[PDB]
Parts: structure tokens; C-alpha cells; sequence
């Protein structure tokens, strides 16, 4: 999966089966930690980069030993005789390592709204999570990136975040922290800020265009025309009850409504096989490569529909850092990598990335971020 | 035919899943579950260990796909597979299929696997894909179609794993149109429900889990006497209930069916429970869990406290093996089942496979006329062997279950092409 | 302790090797054999299925290597491994090592695995490598050192697989200095030689395979009566020979040792041979081989014609399984061994593991005082289980064999650091 | 291993286990064959290149169906019930496919002498193999590439090929076929031809320098100095009884002679662990990359010693084709890929390559090459 996860899972497995994972293993942990730290420095010529090829680049000194100790002290995974450490536990350990790797602090904490803030595609609904974000909003900038495209219509994005903004309306104006909240819609196309009354307003395109690689109108129209023709053939090729929904910088395969059983709800969405949505995503990806298009884009399978957006969240996060004069060692992103099979734009090449997979894990991560 | 003949590994351990694919707290959406099935290095051995026959077909189709002929006439491949299936039907052991797939189980019917593939491919046209080869779930669907298409003589008993197919998110039964399908089939065949929930002999507690289903019975299934064909097996194979004229569960006198069940003596039952209780007490202390031990007459459980505190998934896995090891260490051969549910742990001195055999013998039904609905994502084949006692459909959501039951209700109708994926479309 | 207790799968089949690593016609040099051991996807399961304990250690060392600490103090890892080995010595079943490695076999001695690693690493400094982690062969060497370092009380019996260790390229014995080592050890301990070659009871034919060794005996081993300690077991476990004053093999009266061997009745012996002959006749016709069938009293063989015509390696593999299947089909449980030699095929109604147990009981030697020299590259663990009957050294060339024997001859000498890789250096 | 081998092995496995590999599988074989032929043409955008990434490029139309039929007719591998087709059999099938893919003929057949012509590092000794080479020498050019470096000393190379040249002295002068025999020593540094009396003579460097990328003297001396320092540290690091042997365009770690047992031969070579020779080869490979050296070279572990040569056999085979005015679709190379773990310069990017692993397999391949 994420290669360095598998790198430590396998090592902990050997430590487990050799029957010593519950004894003093600091000789191994510190030997990896200095490998990690020698990757902070000279990352082009580390021994780490030799062992794992797709390590990427570390923006920080990762205290992997302290992280293992802290996580093992709480959950006691080395006390299990038959269940060795898992992929998800190592995922936590690195998440914790990256957090404590910011003792110098961060100035920008960014969320993937679709993966962490909206449960099951709904609107924000978590008074506990909104508590922690508001707390952190006082100490740093907090931006929220989402693939939802409602042009620059600030009211439409507000509906998805109203409970969260309603929390801001009681804990984040007396100290003026609302100035540090940012929302990036359309992956990287529509930017919003917060006003005194906890209400989203649009930052006009002229004020931040200078930080985004310009993309021609005809090239964004060619990306959507290419995808249009692709989806049309997918519809014909699989007998889909669906049609194409074209927006200004997006285009989507949306399922139709069809009847149910009279005893159930009398209308439901047509269901597109996950296989057919995967077939279409890379079908589109290949025709875009066939036309030698360099513009950043994003084609994803999301639940019951498919969307092609001209811009990707990776570009948005760079745009936010170029905008607020922050460089990568002082900002991190929170998303869920189980949700995009598309390895492209792994977010970790732009900022520190935390991998969380349910609201409880997200709150655990923020709790750690408050206590620095 | 009997419990001693079924290949049960009650103290066995499946190969460790470092990716905890059945941790529903992390893999909590159909989107995530479909993505892991693409990464072979993430889910291959876990899937094969749940149905090696399906994986057998997936790999054959993957190679038809990469060789670029899956959308051509592949009937030469399908029909020789079908010939092995027929041969296996006639020779459940020593067949060629058994040599290739040792845990293939039993074919109680001639599976038209060729007609199944053509049916599914005609509607969903998976061979029209250039870059996504047939998936595990798609072959799962195709195998369900083959077993349904093979029910020429019909069914006399249809059984559900309630925990896997009837309780959404573990809550009580709540699905009007599903109840409708069951109620109609109840008029054509015996229907039995198996669950691991042990409420001792307390019929009212089991009835609470099935209240909405039984209420549907009391409006369509009492006048035609179809209610006398409904059975409920609780504690996996310990407590048997039937229906009365008022759509109420009542215990069947154990003298009426005990002889069908392999006898376990009282001391062995309590010894298993006693050994588990000491294990679980040590697990609670070893990991500092906020959890409580719920012991029953023939079962014991590790349950989280309400506040709902959640026990680490790996701690639940660790405890199931600790229990099997100590039970092994005490040289106990009685059939039991110690399983890691999503969020709790249970040790039942019982077994759902033995439960079905009890229902089969009691109702004197031949295995060719039995069909089981379960979810092989939610149980270990060492506890419930694949294709041990009947045909078995694999469903993974209420929508698939409704489609299957709809097809079973239109069984052997000429103008009905069976469906196992969607109910409306 | 007896043949029925040894885990033998005589009709079993190892997982198919698509890379035919034991086809010595393609892998015909130490250079090629060392290269396949680097590609994990080429040789991992084949190597693990020959000694899962060695692979267990290789994987632990690979992770010490990639974590960049294998050249630091790794004694915390080694000593807890050593603690599991000691525990396994005290609890051959139910130990922690047995749970991790089910086919680990038996430790008849406390293995100083830590001292072994330090010994080998002091001389060869494998932890000084930045890019080649410890290899299968290197852990093989380290395990040999541990077993030799554990022979504190000495050895009373040393046994060789002649086919694997004493006949270069299948020709007769020809190695003066190897003979020298054996002859000296013959003066300190019993020495027995096991081979699958069945020349019926014809002592002269076996003597021809060992002529140069026996001639060395007739110049150093007759005056001190050490020759009465040499034994030869032919037909794997069917024909027993000893030495006289003139360095000549003679048959031991079967009444003197038959009771030590599990009895097989005459009809079962000939039935196995008859079934194999029909199989092999069909194999010769099916593939048009230029080959002949050599039947003995208790063995039958598929041999290529002299011209030397060579039978396809995969045809030999195909025939071994065909034979095991037909023997299974006739419900025959007698211990036999049907193996694919490099260039021929043999079905012996015998078994080399039973042969060693016969030598052990006959000479009344405890298993702690036995050591076997073989080559686990050249046999299936289902025929000869790893660590079943004694300590077992794994050698892969006469140079390693000489080094081992040299170390055994300097056993428990203070001023001698054992060696299992090189004889001169 | 070779990726397209594994591609067909796995497919034949599915055909095997589905119980149809002995029936008519021409729908699959021909479906791969047209995939192959659509790779002959438009090789940059084949479906094949999508499935397998490292396919390389095909110089010919591969009749994979006819090859399977011809090989199955002779050996009857589809008649086995329990031993499915193996890696080596598929290796043969492709070898046979490439041979019949030359119905248009070839004009240059090249050997790797170290891998196919010298058994166990000896001299040529195979009157049957020499028979087939002489037969083919009449129909095409035949060159022989070897890593042995004896400068331009023609007599030293003749010793390794004297039996073969002695065969030429009786069957290859009356028709003048000796003009078509070529020997390339030093991987790509020393070229030799044949005279009327079956004797090697050196083609002076001026006559073929124009077809080789020139390499500066100081850069070849830097490659050997880099390797010298590497081997010195390997000797110290592992207590080797060996020393360095420097040639003009090569440098080697050669083991010393050390005593044996008095009963054995009183002198033998010191033995260097294969692991330590592998450790050294890529140690050298990394320092050469650390110095950003572009010149083609070759560092290989060969038996009991290691050698670093400035030139590789891949370059020699290009030099021979550029010299004799032949392009790649009419020449093939015979070597053994089990013998170089170093994937670099896989020979198949320059010419058709046959993979053989014993003299019997080589003769079988040449027998096929005669019957076109
Ligand atoms: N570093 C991490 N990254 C991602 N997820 C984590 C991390 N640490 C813990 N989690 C997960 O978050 C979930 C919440 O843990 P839990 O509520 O037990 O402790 P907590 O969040 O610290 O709360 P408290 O501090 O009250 O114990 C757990 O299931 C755990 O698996
Ligand atoms: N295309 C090929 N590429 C590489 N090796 C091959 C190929 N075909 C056959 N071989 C191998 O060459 C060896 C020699 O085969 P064999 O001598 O049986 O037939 P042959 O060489 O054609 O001789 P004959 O024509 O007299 O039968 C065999 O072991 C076979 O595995």
C-alpha cells in the first residue's frame, strides 16, 4: 500500500515472531529513527531511499522511537502473544510520529472534507470534532479542501459546514480566529474565507490567481469534452440508466432515479457497478494521456457517481501555502487514503499527511495536535 | 451427514490478516471494501480462505482477460470447468476438482456454471471492460446464479444466518419487503433461522430480535398454516423455537430433537466457559479494557461498556486465539465456536453448522433440497465450512438478499432470468 | 520413536515448482543456484518447504538488515530466539516455536544459535555487507554450526545419505580425504550409510558403489576392529550390510533386525510395484520415451536408454504423481517412496527415515547421540521429515561435508572453532 | 524473471487447472498472437505494453500459436495431468517463436561465448555444436562475443576456440565462409576475423572505431581506479586472500592460491563467498553512479572472481550490426540469462535474444535455425 507502512509492519513481524517485541527493542527503533533522520537531511542519498524507492521526501525529523513507545504504552500491542502489530497500528504510529515531529509548530492544518468531515456524504455533524477544530483555529490557519463544485456560491458550501460554522459563531470571533479559516472548493478552483458573523464569503479570483498555474479555457473544455465522449460510450457499453452533468470546470456521470418495490421508498438511484465506474475512470485517464494534456486534473470514482474535475486537491494545498507564506515543514494535511485507489497526487509530496479512517481516529489525531 | 463428518476446526486459527479487512471500524463503507479487492497483495489470501472455489474462477478469468479473449467465445473453457463441476457432483471426493481445490466442499446439484456466466455477462457485460478484469464479487454473483439455476426440483428448506443477513448493523429485524419475500417463501418451503445469540431458553428475547418479521407473519402466514414451517435456532445449535397461531416463539421440547445433536456433557460445557472466563478476565486486565463479561448457560461474551466504549480489534483477535489455545491445552474436543464479532467476542458451546444438520434431520429434508443464505465475509470457514451441508448463497447486503429470494420465489418459471445483485433494476 | 509416529506423506505432493529449481540439467552450476536464491519470487516457497526453520531465521535477519542494525548488538534478538529453541527442546510439541513453525521437527539438543551466529559472523562478517542480507545458505551454515556446537556429550552414530553426500554425480565413491575423515570417525563412533539403490541382497553391487571407501578401511580400520562399526542400509530400509575382516560387505541375517522394521506383507509390496509398472508403461507410451523399466525385488525404476537419452524433467514429475495417485486410489498405506531423481525415477517399497530408526534401535543408540548428513536440496520433506530422527546437518557439496566431519572429529576440543563451509581456509 | 515468460506461464496455468489445456485452445493462443503482432506494429501503443510494462520492443512477428503447436506436438506437455507447463518450457516456446519469426531470414547470428560455447569455463569442446555453427556460417554472418580480455592478442583467443576453428579448417574455406566469422573480445573492445588458414587475426582499431561511441582514456582509467579502491576495501572488509589485477580496460578481484590437505591437490584457489562477490559488484555499481559516469561498462560476478570491463556485450552487438550494415529484424543473439543477475543491458533491446542453458538446448535452437 504505502510502502513505508509495509516496511515497518514486516520489521515488527520479525520482532514479534522472534519473541522479543515486548523486550527492549530500542536498538532497532533507534536504528530506524536515525535512518529516518538521515532522510530529513540529505534525502536524495539516504540509505532509506535505497531500500524503499517511493519514500518521497520527509519534511521533518520523525521521532519514530518515541512514537512507538507512546503508542505501545497506551494500547500495549507488544503484550499480544498471537496478534502481531497490524497495518493500521503502524499507520497510527507514523501518524503519531509526524505529529510530534512538529515541536517547532505548524501554521496550517488542512482537511480533506469529503474524506474526514462529512460522514457518509452528509453535512458536518460532530459537535466534538467542531470543538477541536475551533481550538486549533486559534493557534494556526485551518483550511478545508473539497471536490464539491458549486462555483463561487458561498451559501452552497455553507450548508455542508453550517454546524461547524455555527460552532465558530460562539467560540471564534471574540479572539478573531475566524480570519484563519479557509475553504477551497472545486479541488483548487473556488476559495472562501470567514466573516465576523460566521458566514462564508468568496475570495475573488483576482486576489489569489497569482499563486495558481493558469489553465487555458479551451484546455479545460477539451478535458471535459474528452470525458463527455468517454462517458457516453460507457453508458452505451453497459446499458446505464445515467446521464452526463456538465459544470464549468467539472463533468460527471450521475445515475438516474428509477422505481423500487411499492413497499419500499417509491424512488431510488440507479446503481452503477463499482467495476464499471473504475473502468470509466481510467478509460478517461488514458484518453487524457492520449491527448498529451499537462493540466492538473482529477478523475475519481466516488460512491454511486463519477466526477472529472479540472484541478486536484494537491494543487489546492500548494496554492494555500504559496498564499499564506508557509513552507512545507510547518503544515500538515488530514485525509483518508483507503478512499482513493488513484495513487496519483498522493498529497504527501506537498505537505505532511495524516491517514485517518473514522471520526474517532481524526479526533485522536487532533487531541495529539493540541498538546504540543 | 453428521457433525463428526464435517471438517470443523474449532480451535484452529486462520492465517493472520495484517490488514484487518474485517475490522468494520476501519473498512466501514462499500467504497473501501471494493478498493481492497483490487490490490491482490492486500486481500488475496483472505478472500481465497473464505471461498477458494471463487478465487479459483477469478484467477482463470484474470488470465482469459490478460490474454485478450474474455469477450470472445470462451465456451471451451467454461464447459470444461462445468464438466469438472458435474464430475465433482458425482464424486465429491477423489474428483479432479477436489484434487485442485481440497476445501471445495460438496456439490449437491449440477451447477450450470456456463449458463451462469452468460446470464450475468448478458446483463452486466463485464467482458466489455478493457481494464478491470472480473472481480471476486462478480464471480461470487456468478456462483450464486449457478446454484439458483440448479434448483430444478425446488427447495423444501431455506435457512438464513440471522446475524449475517437479517439484522442490519446488529439491530433488530427491520425490512418490510424482505419480510414479504420470506413470508411468501414460508408458504412454499420450510424456513429456519440460525443465530449465535444465546438468551438461554428465553423465547421472548429471541422474538424481540425478530419482532417485525413475526408481525408480518401474523398478517399473511397464519390463515394458511404456513407459520408451522418457521423455525429459529438460537445459541448456534442449543435452543430451538417454533411459531404458534399468535406469531409467538415457543421452545420445542428438547426431547423432540436432542437425539439429532451430538451430546456434550455438562462439565465440558462449563469447563469451556470457565476457561474462557479466566482468559477474558486476563485479557481485560492485560489491556486495561472497559469491558464486561456476559456469561450464559452455554456461552460467554466479551462486551464493551456503554458510554459505547470500543475494544481494539486486535485485542479481540488476540483473545479468540488465547481461548482456543487454552481449550486445546485442556484437550477439549467438543464442538464450540469462539469468534471475534466486529465489536465484541463470544464463545458459544455450539456450532451453526451442527445447527443446520439438526434442522435437516429434524425436518427430514434432503440436502439437495436445502439452501443457506449467509455472508462468508463475516465468518471463518473453520467454523462454518463452505458447502458442507447444503447449497450456500453468498450475500453481502440486503439488496443482494432480496434479489436472491425474489429469484427463488420465481424458481423454475420460464419467463424469469434469475438475479442476485439488484432487486429493482 | 517409531515409523508410525514420524510425519510421512508418502503419497503427498509438494506444491508445484513452476521454476523447476531441482532440474539439474538447467540449474547445473553453483553460480545459477546462488542467483535464484536472491529472487524471492523465484525460490521462496521451494526453500521454505525444505527447511521452514532456516527460512524463519532468514526473514528475521532480513528485517534486522533493512532496519540497519544487523551489525550492531543484536544479542537481544538472538538470545530470545535461543530461548525459544531451548524451550522447544524441553517441549517438542506445544512449544512457542512449534506454534510458529509447525513442521519445525525435534530438537534433541540445546542449540547455541547465538554462539553460532557470532562464530560464523566473526569469520565471514556477513553483517559488514551493506546490500546483500544474510542468505538461505548462510543461515543453513549457521544452523549446522549450532547443532555441531551442541554435541557436548559426543556422538555414537553418524549417518550419511550416500546418494546425496558420497557419490559425486552419481558415480562410485571417489574422494581420498573424505574417506580419511570417515575412517577416523569410524574409530570413534558407529557409521551407517543409507542409499535408495536396491541391488536386491547382492552385497557385491553395493560394495562396487563404495569400493574406494572400503579399500581405505582395509588400510586403517581393520587392525583396531573399527570395521565392525560400519553399516550399509540399501533399498532405503530393506537390505542391511556389515563389514568383515577383509573389508567386504556381507548381508546381516534378516532375523537379526527384521523386528525393528514395520512389517509390509508380500502382496502389498508387489501390488505397489505392479501398479507402478503399469503407470510407467503408460508414461512411456503417453510421451514416447526411449526408456526402460527396471524392476527389483522391492523397487521399480524408470531409467533412460544409453545412447544417455534424457527424459523430460516434467515427465518425471508427472509420473511420480501419477504413481502416488494410483497407489492412493488402491488404498495402500504402506510406507514407500516414489521420487524424481535428476534423470530417472524410482519407487522403493522402503523409506530412508525408517532406515535410520532401524539403525538406531539395532545399535541401541539414543537420538541425542545421532547425527545425519544429507542434502535437503535433493529430497522432499514428506519423504524424509526435517529433524525427525536425529540432529541433521545440511551439506550441499563435498567441501562442506569435509568441513563438518573435520569439526566433528575435533569435537569438544577447546582450541577448535568449528567450520561447516571450507576445509582448507 | 523475464515478465513475458511469467505472462504466459500464468495463462497456461489457468488453462491447465480449468482442464482444457489439452483441447482446442487456439482462441486463446491466436488472441495472444494478434496481441503480439499488434506489438510488432505500433509497439508504443499496444495493449501488450499496457499489460506488461518491461516488454521491450519486438523486432518481428512472433508466431506464438504455431510455436506452441510445434512444441506440444513433440513433447506433449498438454498430456500431463499434474505437471502444468513450466517456466523453462515457456522459455523454449518463445525461443522457438523467435526462430520461426525469421522466415525472411537473418544475416547475423551472435553467441555469448562465456555462457554457451565454453563449458564450465574451459575451451571449446563439442564437435557436434561446431558442426552446426559451420553449417550456419555458410548462410549468415556469425560473431562471437566474450568478456575475456587479452588485448588484441589473437593467439590467446584462438586457444579458447581452437577445436571450433579446427572444424572450420575442414568445412569452411572451399566456399569462403570464413570471411563471415567474427570474434569480439573485451565485451566490445577487440575485434578479430578469420583468415584462409582458420586462424584468428586482429581487425585494427581504426577500421571499426567509427561505429563505437568513443570513450576517453581518463574516464576508463577513472572507472578502473574507482573499482580499484572499492575492491581494496572489500578485501580489507572481509579478510580476503585475494589481490587486484589491472588490465588496460579491465580490473579484477582474483583469488590467491592457498594450500589444501596433503592428500588432496597441494594447491587450490582461495574461495570467495558468492555473497561477498555480489556485495562488491553493486558496491562498484553505486560508486560509478555516484561519479555520474555515462560510459557503458559491465561489472559481473563470474564464478570465483569479479571483473569490471569498460564496454558491455550489448554495445558490441550494436557495433557488429552497425559494421556489417544489418538492422535488428535480421539478427539474433544466443545467451543464458540465468547467468547474469545484473538485469542491466538485457541484450533483447539490441537484437532478438534466445535463452539457452545447456549445450543440448543450444543445438536444438540451431537445428531449428537450419531448417528455415
Ligand atoms: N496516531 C493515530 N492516528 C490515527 N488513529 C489513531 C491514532 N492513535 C489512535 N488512533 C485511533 O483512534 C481511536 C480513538 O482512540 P481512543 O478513543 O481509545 O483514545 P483517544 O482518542 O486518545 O481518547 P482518550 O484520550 O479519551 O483515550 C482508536 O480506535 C485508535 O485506533
Ligand atoms: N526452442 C527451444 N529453446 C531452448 N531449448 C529447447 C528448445 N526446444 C527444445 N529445447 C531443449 O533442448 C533439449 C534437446 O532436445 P532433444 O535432444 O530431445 O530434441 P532435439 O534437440 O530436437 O534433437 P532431435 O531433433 O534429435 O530430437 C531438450 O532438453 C529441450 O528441453
Amino acid at each position: 500500500k504505502d510502502s513505508l507502512i509495509m516496511f515497518l509492519v514486516e520489521i515488527f513481524r520479525s520482532l514479534f515472531v522472534s519473541n522479543c517485541i515486548d523486550k527492549n527493542i530500542d536498538n532497532v527503533l533507534l536504528s530506524i529513527e536515525e535512518m529516518f533522520i538521515d532522510h530529513y537531511y540529505n534525502p536524495q542519498h539516504s540509505r532509506l531511499k535505497y531500500l524503499i524507492d517511493d519514500v518521497g521526501i520527509f519534511f521533518t525529523k520523525l521521532p519514530i522511537t518515541k512514537a512507538f513507545h507512546t503508542y505501545n504504552k497506551k494500547y500495549r500491542i507488544t503484550k499480544r502473544l498471537y496478534a502481531p502489530p497490524t497495518f493500521n497500528e503502524v499507520r497510527h504510529i507514523l501518524n503519531l510520529a509526524q505529529i510530534l515531529s512538529l515541536e517547532e509548530g505548524l501554521d496550517l492544518l488542512t482537511f480533506d472534507a469529503d474524506e474526514t468531515l462529512y460522514p457518509d456524504g452528509h453535512d458536518f455533524n460532530d459537535e466534538v470534532l467542531a470543538s477541536y477544530i475551533s481550538c486549533l483555529l486559534k493557534k494556526m490557519n485551518i483550511a478545508i479542501v473539497t471536490a464539491a463544485s458549486y462555483n463561487n456560491d458561498a451559501e452552497k458550501y455553507q450548508k455542508r459546514l453550517e454546524n461547524l460554522l455555527k460552532y465558530f459563531s460562539k467560540h471564534n470571533i471574540k479572539d478573531g480566529s475566524y480570519k484563519n479559516f479557509y475553504v477551497m472548493g472545486g479541488e483548487s478552483n473556488y476559495l472562501f474565507k470567514c466573516n465576523e458573523e460566521a458566514t462564508l464569503y468568496s475570495v475573488p479570483e483576482n486576489e489569489w490567481r497569482h499563486y495558481k498555474k493558469f489553465v487555458d479555457y479551451d484546455t479545460v473544455q477539451e478535458i471535459l469534452n474528452i470525458s463527455e465522449k468517454c462517458l457516453e460510450k460507457v453508458i452505451k457499453d453497459f446499458g446505464l440508466c445515467a446521464q452526463i452533468q456538465r459544470k464549468e470546470k467539472s463533468i460527471g456521470l450521475v445515475p438516474n432515479k428509477i422505481p423500487s418495490l411499492n413497499i419500499k421508498n417509491e424512488q431510488k438511484n440507479y446503481m452503477i457497478k463499482y467495476e464499471v465506474l473504475e473502468e470509466a475512470v481510467i478509460r478517461i485517464k488514458k484518453e487524457i494521456i492520449k491527448n498529451k494534456i499537462t493540466a492538473p486534473y482529477c478523475a475519481f470514482n466516488g460512491g454511486q457517481d463519477l466526477w472529472v474535475d479540472v484541478g486536484n486537491k494537491a494543487e489546492g494545498l500548494l496554492i494555500l501555502q504559496k498564499l499564506l507564506k508557509i513552507q512545507k515543514k510547518k503544515c500538515c494535511h488530514i485525509g483518508d487514503q483507503f478512499l482513493h485507489s488513484g495513487n496519483d497526487f498522493p498529497t504527501r509530496f506537498c505537505s505532511l499527511t495524516l491517514w485517518v479512517s473514522n471520526p474517532q481516529e481524526t479526533k485522536a489525531c487532533l487531541k495529539s495536535i493540541m498538546h504540543l
